[PDB]
């Protein structure tokens, strides 16, 4: 199998895990507590700001013309706003999306998976190192959206079944891309630096699991200890 | 006086040596070489493409989310924007805009500026530092075109007058936009980094004034040897 | 006057005061608790002293990092004699606990590791070293090391509960004097280097700071517990 | 031939220009003026801290332990050395040498060859393109040295010579680390690589043209009028 392949059938026991944690399993049965949807809600804003920066430091890394352009046209997007996915879990807990933002959320998790993409974007040169780190977020999206689609358990009566149905399309065209990036980047890699860059798209969807999961359980940097 | 208005204030008397320069004393005339012209449009379309690095570099350090869309814009302009004034100088020797641009040209003077703006990009946290090296080239050419349209020396038969009628009004919104985010981006800094903000600001003019001299003179990394 | 204390206390101070209950939390955990009665099971000796070599090593990488951000020949001379030390070779805490297994630490140690814990503090020391102009923020994420590390050292060397029978002791021993200049040096630089920084700008320093104090306890507890990146299902 | 061999080789053609400039010919018959003298002393010392940044910057970039102590005992050796030859200028001109450095000199020619040294350090991880900028200067002074030496026109007279006799010899077990390193470091790049590296060793000996002639014609940033 190709690299990108071996990296996204690696990855699946981890999304298999995130499917059953439950924020997933909450939100699947359109039962997540309104705190749990804020919370996501507010990182979740934080971290797709710098998804955002990481793509603008990818620019440069780039050779080709059509990589550059996907790049700026990511950035465009980002900037665009408006998630159908936001406005769904939104209007599921009665929060305009403008006033649940206001309140801005790195937990520990959060600060941990920002940190690994910001490290690889800085550290390496060669982009694949960075994508790695960036792709398990639409991959991760995109199985558990497809998986809920089918799954005899989802809250089709409930507005967070349109969060799923969002997923299970939405992410495909950037997961492809990705795909062909990662395969096309690493031609030329050394079995030491594939294996960097496999670890870093696992550990970025044990940091997507994570990241669900403080949402989940409202965790916070823990500064006047015990 | 604003931090902006001083630095543009400051660049002045090195604009001067610029117009007085034989690449644009030769332009207003209707008599540079055709050699200077396919050099300059040349190193101009080889720089542009690379500019949208330092755009893109910048964007991290914005805190406005306005401020991002601006650098956006700009990228977008560099990858797939055009400029009138390229077809103007194009027409002038009688040879295609795309054909001129084929082979890229990074004379040792453009080599020295974009390791200017690269250096504060890497280097340097605040955007504002970085911003100043890019900001003197609309100013730069704002100022020549102005000028040269009261000039007697412009040659108005010559298709060359509007080069400089383009650069005479269409630079002056972004010399507004960076002389805003200059003065935002600046508004806490210290004197020493003020006075490097500055510094930069000015060599970037000097840059500019080398920019259209290295076509002039045809300038080259001697490798070769015997002078 | 008020620019320079908060609180009656310096910057450095104000910092090290926030960390002392994290430090508190360290102190009492499993790992410090059973090394001071020199009861830490040889397994979480080799599992620290692997990941605390690669820890070191980054820790080098951060004070080259740190060089170009310096204005002053002194503080960049401080720095390469860090280095210069760093490269001599083991520390000599490292080779008490090698000493405490009864095992040569060359073959204790013999590759990478970045388990999760150590994985977040690495690249949280990294990020400030690449993104932060001001070398204050890197420092603050660095100097919860000598800092809890000292603290510790001299905890033990006053508590009943230390085993002065087992080679253990050394190594507190060691932390309870070795760490104290590099301690006095970061803090003369967080308060010089922080003297023009913005209210915004110190509670960031200060978050780096406390995080990086969280981060030693988690990379004592990583080592306790065996902590690894678990790529595999149901977990 | 090696890489390292093939850089070197390619650089006589512009080392022969420097030889056969003002600096270094009126340095070869002891007559190089004062003020040349020392504005390159201080040029020589502005920059020295700079250098050290790039030796630091390239520490995180070396996989080898061996390659880390070179960089270091070079910082070591520029910040606690005495460079004899600069000894030797300061008693040509019968001026203190700790006296010509008190006055810092950062000429535009400078400013072009140190954005040149960082621009890599910052942008290439291979530290091979970094090194390839910081090479040319032993090897231009080692040639120099040498050609002097068995020049008719060397004035023997004067101290002078004794600057020609220091670099004839001190630089080569520098070359010789040097060419060591690049052979190693470039031994899996590219061609387009390469080629890059190449080019700036090149430029980089361009620079040390200009370092000498910026002293030579006590270069300016010129701010104001003409």
């Amino acid at each position: 199998m190709t690299f990108s392949k071996e990296l996204r059938e690696a990855s699946r026991p981890i999304i298999d895990d995130i499917y059953n944690d439950g924020f997933i399993q909450d939100l699947l049965a359109g039962k997540l507590s309104n705190q749990a949807v804020r919370q996501y809600l507010r990182a979740d804003a934080s971290y797709l700001k710098e998804f955002t920066n990481i793509y603008a430091m990818l620019i440069p890394k780039m050779s080709s013309m059509e990589d550059v352009k996907f790049l700026v046209e990511q950035i465009e997007f980002m900037l665009e706003g408006e998630v159908e996915a936001h406005e769904v879990l939104a209007d599921f807990i009665n929060e305009p999306y403008e006033e649940i933002v206001k309140e801005k959320v790195w937990p520990p998790s959060g600060d941990h998976y920002i940190k690994h993409m910001y490290f690889n974007a800085f550290a390496r040169e060669n982009a694949a190192f960075t994508i790695a780190a960036m792709a398990p977020c639409p991959y991760v999206y995109a199985v558990i959206g497809k998986r809920a689609m089918e799954d005899p358990k989802l809250n089709k009566e409930s507005v967070t079944s349109k969060w799923f149905q969002f997923y299970s399309t939405e992410m495909d065209e950037l997961v492809d891309v990705f795909d062909q990036l990662m395969d096309r980047l690493t031609k030329h890699c050394s079995e030491t630096e594939k294996k960097e860059i496999k670890e870093n798209f696992l550990q970025s969807t044990i940091h997507e699991r994570h990241f669900f999961n403080m949402a989940y359980i409202n965790e916070k940097w823990e500064y006047g200890g015990n």
